[PDB]
């Protein structure tokens, strides 16, 4: 028996959080909806999905082996004879959705009485994330402005990193890069730059600037 | 078998020693008397509820393991066949909680002679915790100062994170935290933000930094 | 026995791309003609004539390995014991190009209705090296001027490293040298070589740099 | 012979000479003293006892890891099965106190034929020992000194933790502090410090010299 | 064809190559000529005889190793129970002399039909080693020309350790190194050689440089 | 022939030139003499006595290592049904004295045919020394000197342990150290001894240097 379930467009909501908010916590429902129990699955999906603050990845990845820990420890699985097939006492890598994988799983789960892991296992995430949001604190390209003495050179190649590194839109991207890069040489160097008015490929002014 | 037992309201109360003083020694004498003997899972809810010195678990678990050691050394369990003596009795790693399920701790505590695990391992801890408090020390964002030649650029950062580590009334925080800033300021990065006289974004005084 | 196929003209083909401008992401439609579906000894041919960039094969790795990953994961693994062989469920290996005889692999493909695995593994290919050459952002011995506090020697260091690393005709080679060495100069170090006029060996002039 | 042994008042006085001596050589005839026989279990002891220098106890420890070398170098178990009336031949870890219980170390003390476990083990730790003394050589305080170009904050860091690190009254501290750190400023620092004459919170002097 | 075989007048021949170009890609057609195609312990014996380029040893050998690879690659292991030995289907390991006693080695090249690993293995070796003259590429002491801003003092250190790692005659070694030290030497620091006209040991003249 | 042979003299001897002048290669055909070619024990001991180059140790080991690999090169093993116990085609851990210890050994070595495993062995030390002769090319504490701009502090630092590290009488260690700190000293900072005329510890002093 198969019933019909998560949708790519449901995952494009997932998804969605992160093109949103691709690393910033405008994300409460966006969990909500996530966090409609869930299985390991699913949840092993978001978490698949999942980009941006591998960090993030890891604040969970402790709180979850911890919680799987936890649940040893709340829970020192305890043997028998598995009667039945029984709920296989959830641990870490039923956490990874492995024992009782998810159809099993789900038959845990919506076994009735269940054993619905990927909940449990969701307050593993409900307990980091929102501590991920305590904890993950960005970020910015702005100050990728020459530093105190740092030299220029650097600088702009520092910038050329990072604004490879930064977000959508060629357009944007390439005004903004002299617009942005203006003040993102160092003051005084800005200033030699300035003083240089224009220039074109970096080069040469950077190579006043080396 | 159950008996009724450990509150989380105790743990707010391990809790109240640790808000109260989650990085230093003064909280002590009061959750030492709150540190009611202890089994194991009492000691590895403090355990678990623990944080704050890294270190101070760091260096006390390999104390007690070494405590363990000890145990071993003084007896590791120098014994083979049983009918489950004293309440099938622990070795090290029981002492470290491990091998301890909930019945063991129970059993051994309320086996009667005892086997007082929780209180051994207790001793453990016991034994570092003081050291921890002995010599551990904290430490602060007021630190920040601009010592010898910090630029503040770095600062700038070395605030942020730090400041991002700082935490509670982030309103309070803020004003204070110019206003420490300036302080924490090198003389002569001060004087540039004395010189600055007002900024508001950082970046204006950053460029001056800059 | 075979359907005939593949060849290292074709190779030539794979190659075409390296060699003619393999920093070309522009290249892919090509390529993906190049793939044609892809089995999986030819993606493992392909992973097998790799070369140049690695770090982009780093990055596509780790998609390989993700798509492996995900492959048990999205689909379970939910294998037991054979019955007429069927393949057997490719895993990341077989997706590696690992694991069953490559023929065997190919017996898959080409199994009516197969197991063709190279094409999801192809997916896989596809996986990392598509973003991969989208940011996967080169690379120039002309960006090897000369930093702000970098002198000559170590200047050589790198230009001379780089144009180790450089390519094409040593004629293009030493002249473009000289006067890209001129150029990649840092100004200062540009004005020694200005101030130099000629020289000849280096060390002369580079004694004059130290 | 369930015996009569050692007290902590006899350990307390090995200690205790730790306590003295703690990092001091001129120990050792009543290192000899506290080394009468020794069982390796004591041995142990006072390794176990043993603590703040780390160095030492590795620099030993090599030699004993050597002697264990060694023992078997000289001896290496060049037996098969265990007839009775042996109590079982040491090895490395026997000698480093490890495997016996004590009574296999008193077994093979005072079974008679010996089995020279405390002593061999004695030449082990004498091994350490010896040239622990011989090249031992602390340390100091005072030189928490700002060096050369040692600038302050860091000098009081450096007192900080190293005053912290250092022993005695907490009063005494600090007013040798002052007295000690004022001086071991480099001069240009101290007098810095002579030319802010008095200060109290060591970042306004402090500041002053950021 | 249990024959008289190469001399180590041939590896004077190998060596030949060797101290007439040891770590430098020009020697070699003429010692792969040399090579007369190589079976195992041959090709070990170049390996054996092998070294100055442990880089080079090892850019060959991954190439060995994904020849290895390839091997295994192109040799899906087809091989089972076998009927009669036959000079044993290769592994990469037999490729790398690994596999087999020299003679049976030998055997599976001399066999006839042979199944000859040493040409293969050959190959892998040929496979690296051209490249290797397309990597490899040099070294010089005189390249201890000294520095831009750095002292002199390490300079002739550097240079002393480095004239310890140069080579020949000693006699050589004193003049030339005076004669190029104080070439070595950044003007700067020549100048004060050259200030310093004559000296004996470096030290005073160091002396002077520090 | 449960012999009577060796000495602690013949040690005292392996000592004299080790101890003589461990780094004066000048001591190797007495060496040499010293090992009469022997056999594990003595060759291991004469490496067990062995201390000065750590390095040499090393290299010598990383020579014997190959040559172990050398031994299984040019003879692996080719083992099957010992016959009459034998020599049991040596390796480096024969090397090491492992296999076969020395009595066995010896049994080989003076069996007759023999197998004389040190002697091989012998040849494989043989492989080294020589070149730990050749190369190893100390060292000197005069050395230390204060830097071209290393500071005292670190300078009588450095000369502190390194003295401490060196050799002789304290007649001799106090005079040296006068008069061989003053002016090993950059001249810069020697003039600031000069400068000091005299002083006492050298800490005044040096403290004022800072």
């Amino acid at each position: 028996m198969v019933h019909q379930a998560i949708s790519p467009r449901t995952l494009n909501a997932w998804v969605k959080v992160v093109e949103e908010k691709a690393f910033s916590p405008e994300v409460i429902p966006m969990f909500s909806a996530l966090s409609e129990g869930a299985t390991p699955q699913d949840l092993n999906t978001m978490l698949n999905t999942v980009g941006g603050h591998q960090a993030a990845m890891q604040m969970l990845k402790e709180t979850i082996n911890e919680e799987a820990a936890e649940w040893d420890r709340l829970h020192p699985v305890h043997a028998g004879p598995i009667a039945p097939g029984q709920m296989r006492e959830p641990r870490g890598s039923d956490i990874a959705g492995t024992t009782s994988t998810l159809q099993e799983q789900i038959g845990w789960m919506t076994h009735n009485p269940p054993i619905p892991v990927g909940e449990i296992y969701k307050r593993w995430i409900i307990l980091g994330l929102n501590k991920i949001v305590r904890m993950y604190s960005p970020t910015s390209i702005l100050d990728i402005r020459q530093g105190p003495k740092e030299p220029f050179r650097d600088y702009v190649d520092r910038f050329a990193k990072t604004l490879r590194a930064e977000q959508a839109s060629q357009e944007v991207k390439n005004w903004m890069t002299e617009t942005l890069l203006v003040q993102n040489a160092n003051p005084d160097c800005k200033t030699i730059l300035k003083a240089l008015g224009p220039g074109a490929t970096l080069e040469e002014m950077m190579t006043a600037c080396q």
